[PDB]
């Protein structure tokens, strides 16, 4: 297991653009579109990210490519937020794969909310930390997923992502 499977695993994979768990035109791993209601807004940002009139539809080779750069793009993020990095620097790389699974689905304005499960987990408090993180809508929104997420966080293992 590593972030590019985890993710894979909780994003899924579409060929053609689809609305997400909040709605939003998406496609291929979890890449978001656009948060606009126009589909015609999303083919726009589709073709722009491909650099082709893809007409709603990607390869798999396409798909795999925007999710490289997303997953780039998420630890690029965190590394240039001074909220996050410290936090991100302290942890083991399996904890830090569920950090990037968090920015990824939510982004860095996603995560600002969590200042107190990033404190938790800078100081090791596995279980609080956990507790800590359920106690969000992320948890309610999409649950077997955050439950997922948080077990990676407590355990320092994939056993979540068997
Ligand atoms: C991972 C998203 O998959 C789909 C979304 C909407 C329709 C069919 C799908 O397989
Ligand atoms: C609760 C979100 O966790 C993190 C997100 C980004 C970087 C480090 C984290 O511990």
């Amino acid at each position: 297991m590593n972030i590019f499977e985890m993710l894979r695993i909780d994003e899924g994979l579409r060929l053609k653009i689809y609305k997400d768990t909040e709605g939003y035109y998406t496609i291929g791993i979890g890449h978001l579109l656009t948060k606009s209601p126009s589909l015609n807004a999303a083919k726009s940002e589709l073709d722009k990210a491909i650099g082709r009139n893809t007409n709603g539809v990607i390869t798999k080779d396409e798909a795999e490519k925007l999710f490289n750069q997303d997953v780039d793009a998420a630890v690029r993020g965190i590394l240039r937020n001074a909220k996050l990095k410290p936090v991100y620097d302290s942890l083991d790389a399996v904890r830090r794969a569920a950090a990037i699974n968090m920015v990824f689905q939510m982004g860095e304005t996603g995560v600002a909310g969590f200042t107190n499960s990033l404190r938790m987990l800078q100081q090791k408090r596995w279980d609080e930390a956990a507790v800590n993180l359920a106690k969000s809508r992320w948890y309610n929104q999409t649950p077997n997923r955050a439950k997922r997420v948080i077990t990676t966080f407590r355990t320092g293992t994939w056993d979540a992502y068997k």
